């Protein structure tokens, strides 16, 4: 089944967001969580899992809390080896680790947080990368198309959304420090006779809540990388 295209729920307008657009841009910039074949090492609340994933590139985190929509999802992946991929946040992130009074001077642990992004490792690997075409519509016209790549058979929508928006930040300035050249944007995922979409712009007002925005990924929704198609619909600002 297909989510109706926007107009019920009309889209967020970037011109009515008066906060710092950088706080959206940073979620789809170069840095993101990516780990292959890792297992949970702890749990804070009953609907999350904690991973020791080090930020080898900048060391901004050593531990990542992954939050899910419900207990069933955390139970499904607990203690199993998985791949993790997603957009992380810091300012609103908190968790405690249950290391049983720990030792070895745990100290100086650097934390970050995310939602969903988890797929089983075993069985889900392709030998060679798969390409997925993204068609971009600007004011109704398809003026740009490009591909994103994944090595997973079942892939989260979060991973594909990140890769799509990363290209558009770098090449079409989708988000800038204090504005966007686009008024509205949505990303649409098509998988056989199912389709769904996400609003790409922040809610109006002077503050952007990163955690609430990223919470949409807590369903861990997945698509089959061989069947999915991506469309992006942007409208330009006056």
């Amino acid at each position: 089944e297909s989510q109706p295209d926007p107009k019920p729920d009309e889209l967020h307008k970037s011109s009515k967001f008066t906060g710092l657009m950088e706080n959206m841009k940073v979620l789809y910039d170069d840095n993101h969580v990516s780990a292959i074949n890792v297992k949970s090492i702890d749990q804070f609340l009953y609907f999350d899992l904690i991973y020791s994933i080090k930020d080898t590139k900048l060391g901004n985190y050593d531990n990542v809390r992954v939050e899910f929509k419900n207990k069933d999802l955390a139970d499904k992946y607990k203690d199993k080896y998985v791949d993790v991929f997603g957009a992380n946040y810091y300012y609103q992130c908190y968790f405690s680790k249950k290391t049983n009074d720990i030792n070895s001077h745990q100290t100086d642990k650097r934390k970050t947080c995310m939602y969903g992004g988890v797929t089983e490792h075993n069985g889900n690997q392709l030998d060679k990368y798969r390409s997925i075409t993204v068609r971009v519509f600007e004011d109704g016209k398809n003026l740009l198309s490009f591909d994103v790549q994944t090595n997973k058979k079942k892939v989260t929508a979060q991973e594909l959304d990140y890769l799509t928006r990363h290209y558009l930040v770098k090449n079409k300035k989708l988000y800038e420090f204090n504005n966007s050249p686009y008024e509205t944007g949505y990303i649409k995922f098509i998988e056989n006779e199912n389709s769904f979409w996400y609003d790409m712009m922040p809610a109006p007002g002077d503050k952007f809540d990163q955690s609430k925005y990223l919470m949409m990924y807590n369903d861990n929704k997945m698509v089959d990388s061989k069947d999915v198609k991506i469309e992006v619909y942007l409208t330009t600002k006056k």
